[PDB]
């Protein structure tokens, strides 16, 4: 049962312009097999577009990569980012946590997505009830791009939606 391509997908912005096909696969097959590999370019010039996508077997595999950042690959230093479900944020909202979630419940859920710096769980500007709703920032997108494309979030027993922020 083979993830959906979408998810597997990663596309490669930054690149060298002398970057090609083979040179870009050559460094992302470290990280797992691919099974596509393409440099965009000009029709009718075949200059590189400065970017591409590589696709691998497995999203735990997209996974490795992306913990391997930075890359640099042929000189320079490129910007992988997961195929768009791009709105390229560090903060999520949170909601449908109602009044019992805590601090630790959702930094307990939400670390293994990626390194938390800000919780923030909303409270009534009036009478300081807690309203269900939060949001966590995390020092990098990807963190966000794996959690918003989840089809479930399950935190202190209650289901919630999980949306990028801002
Ligand atoms: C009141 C709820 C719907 C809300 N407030 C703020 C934000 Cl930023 C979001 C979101 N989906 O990002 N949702």
């Amino acid at each position: 049962p083979k993830e959906p391509e979408q998810l597997r997908k990663l596309f490669i912005g930054g690149l060298s312009f002398e970057t090609t096909d083979e040179s870009l696969r050559s460094h992302f097959e470290q990280w797992g097999t691919l099974t596509d590999c393409v440099v965009m370019r000009d029709p009718n010039t075949k200059r590189s577009r400065g970017f591409g996508f590589v696709t691998y077997a497995t999203v735990e595999e997209v996974d490795a990569a992306m913990n391997a950042r930075p890359h640099k690959v042929d000189g320079r230093v490129v910007e992988p980012k997961r195929a768009v479900s791009h709105l390229t944020v560090k903060k999520i909202f949170v909601g449908g946590i109602k009044e019992d979630t805590e601090e630790h419940h959702l930094r307990d859920y939400f670390e293994q997505y990626g390194k938390i710096e800000v919780i923030e769980i909303m409270t009534d500007r009036g009478s300081g009830k807690k309203r269900g709703f939060a949001f966590v920032t995390f020092d990098d997108h990807d963190s966000v791009d794996k959690i918003v494309i989840q089809k479930y979030h399950t935190v202190n027993g209650h289901n919630c939606e999980v949306r990028k922020a801002l």
